[PDB]
């Protein structure tokens, strides 16, 4: 590889959310994505006390600052700005740098009450790894609506194989394609064992830089390992561009503490899935991983 890009130190986010970093000691926003004020209908954000941004959010955050019961990551409802808009705030604490709050607009979410059960039932009947992975791609297509869904499985040599695939009729089948191990470097795989869902809304996005770049608390790049809005490697973006893919969802399949493979979805237009469905997807994938795990 390809093992040297520090993808967790991206210094920037995708533009469909905003990112705030709050000091644990004084609760001011000490670092933010450059779009944050525009995104949140605020005049300014940098240097502003969280009490000014939204008092109710500060109240929600305070108990999480107890080192004996941090209770993060956590997803909280809040209303920010004037005019006021509802957001889901996804908050976590990196080892150093302060408290990170990533905000997505609340919006319509996909409804799974009539369609999730038949797909889950099918998974439950799978008696082989073939059946299980085929059923996995149908389940995730049915829950998410992506144009193409794959199980990307690492073989015994670490090569990537598109082991199962479904897609809307007329699109290219990547089923059976095999790729070098370095197309997903070990450093990336290691991150994906911890950060189990990634959503790339538009491959062509203009990265939104953090302001300032370096954390004021450390003088170093912000650790963005746990940020759902993190900008992704330009090499990977280029890969997807050269395929003509416009958007992706990927969910880790973790077996034995290692990345066994991924559920990888492609869309040919921009696409976002909101917090709850990301969580559902993460969980489904863990359940499927338990079954793999049992199947060999
Ligand atoms: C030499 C390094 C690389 C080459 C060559 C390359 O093609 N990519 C290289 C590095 C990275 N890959 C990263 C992530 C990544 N790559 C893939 C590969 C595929 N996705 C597909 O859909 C297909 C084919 C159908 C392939 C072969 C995947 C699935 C991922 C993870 C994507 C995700 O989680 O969304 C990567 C890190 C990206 C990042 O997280 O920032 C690098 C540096």
């Amino acid at each position: 590889n390809c093992e040297h890009e520090e993808i967790h130190l991206a210094g920037s986010i995708q533009p469909h959310g905003a990112l705030l970093v709050v000091s644990e000691h004084d609760h001011r926003v000490i670092q933010a994505s450059a779009n944050a004020a525009e995104f949140l209908n605020l005049g300014s954000v940098l240097g502003v006390p969280l009490a000014e941004i939204d008092g109710d959010l500060l109240i929600k955050i305070l108990p999480h600052l107890d080192p004996t019961a941090e209770g993060m990551p956590v997803a909280v409802r809040c209303r920010i700005g004037n005019p006021s808009t509802e957001y889901c705030g996804l908050m976590h604490r990196p080892p150093e740098g302060g408290l990170i709050i990533e905000l997505e607009r609340a919006g319509p979410s996909i409804d799974l009450s009539g369609t999730l059960a038949p797909a889950l039932e099918r998974i439950r009947t799978a008696g082989s790894l073939r059946a299980l992975c085929d059923d996995t791609v149908l389940l995730f297509q049915q829950c998410t609506g992506y144009d193409r869904v794959m199980v990307y499985r690492f073989d015994e040599q670490g090569h990537g194989l598109v082991f199962s695939e479904c897609h809307v009729p007329g699109l290219e089948s990547y089923f059976g394609n095999r790729y070098p191990s370095s197309f997903i470097p070990q450093m990336a795989r290691q991150l994906y064992v911890r950060q189990r869902v990634r959503v790339l809304v538009d491959v062509t996005y203009q990265p939104v830089p953090l302001e300032p770049r370096l954390s004021p608390l450390t003088g170093r790049d912000l650790d963005m390992s746990g940020c759902f809005l993190r900008s992704m490697s330009p090499i990977h973006l280029q890969f997807l561009k050269d395929m003509g893919v416009r958007a992706t969802l990927a969910v880790s399949l973790v077996v034995g503490g290692k990345l066994w493979g991924l559920v990888v979805c492609h869309h040919y237009l921009p696409r976002f899935i909101r917090f709850e469905l990301r969580a559902i997807c993460k969980r489904l994938a863990e359940r499927i991983a338990t079954r793999i795990t049992a199947l060999e």
